[PDB]
């Protein structure tokens, strides 16, 4: 299973970054969330988590993209930053 949900970050200067990780994987597709950065943007509003799957950002989709287009968006975005994202998996697991 998946939870998708949206995350609102505003940025407070044009060139205030997001304070997020974003990695490639070797073994499936997509934009993920490594970690925070502390003290960021991302962090303060709380939501956003290590292993998210970016799936869109401002619209624009990411299911399939790269660090490097998620930069590119970020970077040229107005003060709002909307992602779409997928937080696969359970929150517990006994085992």
């Amino acid at each position: 299973s998946m939870e998708i949900l949206q995350v609102a970050l505003h940025k407070r200067d044009s060139g205030e970054q997001l304070g997020i990780k974003l990695v490639r994987r070797t073994d499936e597709p997509g934009v993920f969330i490594l970690d925070l950065l502390e003290g960021g943007l991302a962090a303060q509003d709380g939501r956003l988590s290590s292993n998210d799957r970016v799936l869109a950002i401002n619209g624009h989709d990411l299911k399939y993209g790269t660090p490097e287009l998620a930069a590119q968006i970020i970077q040229a975005s107005g003060e709002r930053v909307n992602l779409t994202i997928a937080r696969p998996g359970k929150p517990e697991i006994e085992l």
